[PDB]
RNA sequence: CCAAGAAAAGGACUGGAAGAAAUCAUCCAAGUUGGGGACUAUUUUCUGCCGUAUAGGCAG
């Protein structure tokens, strides 16, 4: 059913895979296929030879690197450098922003990493709270391993994956230099000029794509 | 020191043909508008002559 890829979507309110680790596994795995190859995000064999191919899930360890939690490309494509990882702002009592929300990550690189990317970006409620499958395995979440590990990974594999999936989200949070195709605008602070630069924020946007065709 | 600063959407056209809304049908009954009254006030046009002359022309 076509209702399940609309509940994993980005756009979508999240939904809790608590007690089905071994089946958020196996479709997780399986969205990363173009859908006309796929007759079923359910079927076990399929993931248990998707997760053999130590090249396939290479390159889907590889889009980690660019998750971020603010798009500096989001109305201009052209723009060119490093991703931007950053909490939310202190809030403000006469200002609506990201500040009010939980935390959030999205992908954006070359354009061809769509259907790759969906296996480690892809959202769910887990314990209660709002998580994915990279930080369940960076922060050793042994339910999840031990699933993983029963659909026919080897544990030597899942050891040097932990350290790499970890290492693509330690470091790159912030760009070195301004891009040349990014804003500038300055005023006045503190009796001085500063040039201003804003980018969209991923989890506010996102929500207001539900907001409005809910509350009309 | 204005989500900063610059930007040519342009070219060509053929919707045409035919046509039958008709038949009948009844607005009636009575009715009471009605009593009073200053347009002349501080206004100008008055007096002689020619002429058969309330015609028609002139001096003050």
């Amino acid at each position: 059913d076509r209702q399940l890829r609309r509940y994993l979507a980005p756009y979508s309110a999240e939904i809790g895979v608590d007690g089905a680790e071994k089946m958020a596994l196996v479709v997780l795995l399986n969205l990363t296929l173009k859908r006309d190859r796929v007759e079923s995000l359910c079927d076990e064999g399929l993931a248990r030879q998707l997760l053999s191919d130590e090249g396939h899930i290479t390159n889907c360890l590889h889009t980690v690197r660019w998750l971020h939690t603010h798009n500096l490309k989001y109305p201009d494509a052209r723009v060119s450098g490093e991703r931007l990882i950053i909490n939310a702002p202190p809030l403000i009592p006469g200002v609506i922003s990201s500040a009010g929300l939980p935390m959030r990550m999205g992908w954006a690189h070359d354009s061809s990493d769509i259907n790759l990317a969906k296996l480690f970006g892809t959202s769910f409620r887990y314990r209660d709270d709002s998580t994915n499958l990279a930080l369940q395995l960076v922060a050793r979440s042994k339910t999840w391993e031990q699933a993983l590990i029963g659909l026919g990974l080897t544990q030597q594999q899942l050891d040097i994956w932990c350290q790499l999936l970890a290492s693509n989200l330690e470091n790159n949070t912030f760009p070195t230099v301004v891009s040349p195709f990014s804003k500038q605008v300055r005023f006045l602070y503190q009796g001085n000029y500063c040039v201003v630069t804003p980018v969209v924020s991923h989890a506010l946007l996102a929500q207001l794509q539900n907001v409005v065709h809910e509350k009309k």
